């Protein structure tokens, strides 16, 4: 048993019976081992996300890091692109995603993500703030996404004849679009409002 | 005799106990001491339970769905985005309750009347839609986050500060001193910003 195999495993479970099913027994019973064998890989299931959570982003390259000549907005671009795809990548990844934070290996990682913005003329605070609204939108974006699907074999369908007409435009769009666009266009507001606080 | 106003009133106070993932039509019952086909009537399963949930929250704090008279649509978003975040954080799980709900029939007249006012403003219907849907995500991806921080790090070791590098260490002092709002509001004004700009 490597943490590989462990991981590999976890992220089967967790496609199987979601974040709310997950729990070490049943990776456990999976892995065809016993409790204390496990323990040792991940000791609990807070640890046990938070490796599910550095593998997908790891697998999925999340883009912590600019690429040497990218502008600082093709950086926060490719870092909410890549997350978004990353947290897709899996049932619930975004929930399972959401309650992590730097792990000591990746503070490196971390500190050139503010030393590059704030290389940019960014305030230290404004370059944690605009890290933390690219994040927080795409977290939301796919929470958003991933809660609908569910909800949506949950309840009755509605009627488009029962909506108002800018309401019935409006689901039209949606299905004309799929989520991607809306998702590129805030990304976009986010952007452009982060190059007019670099200004001042 | 069992009135759908108690039913959501004790609802409400179970979420309170229990969270959203102990909410349960059963235990609902239970608690008004009702059996498991009286309360049917008013809520058919954990779902509608939880949309009954997010349309009360939402009615009882007053979200600003509508503008007031003269407002500018910038005003209207913030005081959308920041009444949204009153009622998200006004109740346990209150955003995970929000996070899965449309608009109700019931709701058409405002959801329309929305759309009807940014686009009065001059922006075509595709970015009052997109409008409205990026501060909505943003400020239940901003309280969903910041909840879930917080119960992660009881079930973790807590990291020493003085292990962490200069400029990191410099953003977990602001982020643990000043709390989760001055985030949430830069957020916001980036996207009024690139509205702005859209305009």
């Amino acid at each position: 048993l490597d943490k590989s195999k462990v991981i590999n495993s976890a992220l089967e479970l967790l496609n199987e019976v979601g974040i709310e099913g997950l729990t070490t027994r049943k990776l456990a019973q999976k892995l065809g081992v016993e409790q204390p064998t496990l323990y040792w890989h991940v000791k609990n299931k807070r640890a046990l996300l938070d490796a599910l959570a550095i593998e997908m982003h790891d697998r999925h390259q999340t883009h912590y890091l600019p690429l040497e000549g990218e502008s600082w907005q093709d950086f926060l671009r490719n870092f909410a692109k890549s997350m978004r795809l990353a947290l897709l990548s899996h049932r619930d990844g975004a929930k399972v995603s959401l309650g992590t934070r730097w792990t000591e290996q990746q503070y490196e990682t971390a500190e050139n993500m503010l030393a590059f913005l704030t290389q940019q003329g960014f305030s230290l605070e404004n370059a944690l703030y605009a890290t933390d609204a690219v994040r927080v939108f795409t977290l939301g974006a796919v929470l958003l996404d991933q809660e609908q699907q569910v909800a949506k074999e949950e309840r009755e369908t509605p009627t488009p004849d029962s909506m108002p007409p800018l309401l019935r435009q409006a689901w039209e769009l949606k299905v004309h679009q799929g989520a991607e666009p809306a998702f590129l266009f805030g990304l976009e507001l986010i952007i452009a409002g982060l190059e007019k606080q670099l200004k001042r």
